[PDB]
């Protein structure tokens, strides 16, 4: 039932478990309490189909599953993503908790090409992070 949503998703390597999923009218969105193995607790926007009991992870080594956050360079072409970082570190700036998820279309050099819901296409630094899944 809480206030701060983690849009940074920087607990890399530390496995978390989806404890609960609840609707926040104030945010017109589902939010999940994640219990990390180091005892830390955080809330994130719950993507479509995320479920209690599922495991979560962030970083270069996380698998490609909804709720997981990884640098775009590590995300497979065709993946739907949200909470997209524009400059490596600034955290999610695009489609953080509402709208329609973007889709990775291709990877070239030190950039990943993404198609926003509107059809708009952007090339973004591979080091920039995104969370796998669909929102709003």
């Amino acid at each position: 039932q809480y206030r701060i949503i983690d849009f940074k998703r920087d607990k890399d390597g530390i496995p978390g478990r989806v404890a609960t999923i609840e609707y926040d009218p104030n945010r017109s969105a589902n939010i999940a309490l994640i219990n990390y193995a180091d005892g830390e607790k955080r809330y994130i926007i719950a993507p479509k189909n995320l479920k209690v009991g599922m495991e979560i992870m962030s970083g270069p080594d996380a698998d490609i599953k909804i709720g997981n956050a990884l640098p775009l360079e590590n995300i497979p072409v065709g993946t739907l993503v949200h909470n997209i970082e524009l400059k490596p570190g600034r955290g999610g700036q695009l489609v953080r908790a509402a709208g329609t998820s973007a889709q990775v279309l291709g990877k070239e050099g030190k950039y990943v090409i993404v198609r926003l819901a509107s059809g708009e296409v952007r090339m973004i630094l591979g080091k920039c992070r995104a969370t796998v899944g669909e929102v709003g």
